[PDB]
């Protein structure tokens, strides 16, 4: 079921996306036999802005390499590359989400309150009135201390997962 793997790699992407990724990719094959060795595979997911871990390029490698060719084709690398760029950016919205929370808990208690909940929307400039303050603080805190943790905080951003 690689195969949908790969039809639900190249999906996700555009396909000038796609053209750019194979453009980096055609730079180590040679034989212009659609694949690259398994020892670049780290260099060209970094030129092309992924970070794995090395551990996890060699979970890969173990995932690819069944044969001992010693090579992945770009189909597979398409599905190497997907699964890396969303790993990544979830990442990357986890920690805006705690900087976004150390930001809106003005004073560093580690909750919102209501009147830190309050500023924060207010000064959006949008026109939101105390009773819509009051509305999302209820909804959101989920143990009804009246506050928001980093806990309900992920909850009340993220939504329904
Ligand atoms: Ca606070
Ligand atoms: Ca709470």
């Amino acid at each position: 079921s690689m195969t949908d793997q790969q039809a639900e790699a190249r999906a996700f992407l555009s396909e000038e996306m796609i053209a750019e990724f194979k453009a980096a990719f055609d730079m180590f094959d040679a034989d212009g036999g659609g694949d690259i060795s398994t020892k670049e595979l780290g260099t060209v997911m970094r030129m092309l802005g992924q970070n794995p871990t090395k551990e996890e390029l060699d979970a890969i490698i173990e995932e690819v390499d069944e044969d001992g060719s010693g090579t992945i084709d770009f189909e597979e690398f398409l599905v190497m590359m997907v699964r890396q760029m969303k790993e990544d950016a979830k990442g990357k919205s986890e920690e805006e989400l705690e900087d976004c929370f150390r930001i809106f808990d003005k004073n560093a208690d580690g909750f919102i309150d209501i009147e830190e909940l309050g500023e924060i929307l207010r000064a959006t400039g949008e026109h939101v009135t105390e009773e819509d303050i009051e509305d999302l603080m209820k909804d959101s805190d989920k143990n009804n201390d009246g506050r928001i943790d980093f806990d309900e905080f992920l909850k009340m951003m993220e939504g329904v997962q």
